[PDB]
């Protein structure tokens, strides 16, 4: 298992632009388009996105694509932020994969506002850091992804993706 594939699973993939849990305008492997509610914005974004007259669909190479920019963003995102780097840093392979989860989902910003299980995860204490990250609109509102990504920070294994 990997980011790509754990990410894969968490967001689906959908080659028409569709709205997401909060109902903005996304495309492929949670692509989101834009926050605005129009689908004619939304196919504006889409086309400058890959470059080309789209018309709301795309293919599988190019969801491929912006899925690849996306992981890659969000990593080097994380490897910018004062308060995320240091966590990072400091985590095991499969739970630096989790961080990354969350930053893709949440953007870095909203991550790092995460102050109390940031430190919590930096200290190690696994079950106190899931006590906490559940006290939180993201738990509250996509219960069953974020219950997948905290027993992943709580484990440091796989396991709720098998
Ligand atoms: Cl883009
Ligand atoms: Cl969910």
């Amino acid at each position: 298992m990997n980011i790509f594939e754990m990410l894969r699973i968490d967001e689906g993939l959908r080659l028409k632009i569709y709205k997401d849990t909060e109902g903005y305008y996304t495309i492929g492997i949670g692509h989101l388009l834009t926050k605005s509610p129009s689908l004619n914005a939304a196919k504006s974004e889409l086309d400058k996105a890959i470059g080309r007259n789209t018309n709301g669909v795309i293919t599988k190479d190019e969801a491929e694509k912006l899925f690849n920019q996306d992981v890659d963003a969000a990593v080097r995102g994380i490897l910018r932020n004062a308060k995320l780097k240091p966590v990072y840093d400091s985590l095991d392979a499969v739970r630096r994969a989790a961080l990354i989860n969350m930053v893709f989902q949440m953007g870095e910003t909203g991550v790092a506002g995460f102050t109390n299980s940031l430190r919590k995860l930096q200290q190690k204490r696994w079950d106190e850091a899931a006590v906490n990250l559940a006290k939180s609109r993201w738990y509250n509102q996509t219960p069953n992804r974020a219950k997948r990504v905290i027993t992943t920070f709580r484990t440091g294994t796989w396991d709720a993706y098998k």
